[PDB]
């Protein structure tokens, strides 16, 4: 019967994401395979908790830049599923990713994990 905490591993880039994931446990995911879409602008909501630290190490820039990598993960994009009802840091239910904006994730997937190109008009 004791308290527990699990921050840091290796990469500081993943550490900031892993830290925020443990800070607000109402909705987050460590493994990319089970990750899901989050509330719009959730980083702006979450960064508030980084300002609570007595000695904030990796500034807001690194935190967002690293979180950008998780939203760019293959699984996240490959799992584009609209009409899902995301959640915020407080755990409140939010609106959904629309069908056009959700499918758009495929471009981001092929951009780095593929080799396809657009066309031009006749």
């Amino acid at each position: 019967g004791s308290n527990q905490q699990l921050n840091a591993t290796k990469k500081d880039k993943l550490q900031v994401i892993d830290w925020l994931i443990e800070n607000f446990p109402n909705a987050f995911f460590k493994k990319g395979n089970q990750v899901k879409p989050l509330k719009i602008g959730i980083f702006d909501d979450l960064i508030d908790f980084y300002e609570r630290l007595d000695t904030p190490p990796f500034s807001k820039k690194s935190l967002r830049e690293a979180l950008s990598y998780y939203s760019a993960s293959p699984a996240y994009l490959s799992c584009q599923k609209p009409d899902t009802a995301r959640v915020d840091i407080y755990g409140n239910e939010v609106d959904v990713v629309t069908p056009e904006q959700a499918k758009y994730a495929y471009q981001r997937y092929q951009e780095r994990y593929g080799n396809k190109k657009s066309q031009d008009l006749k």
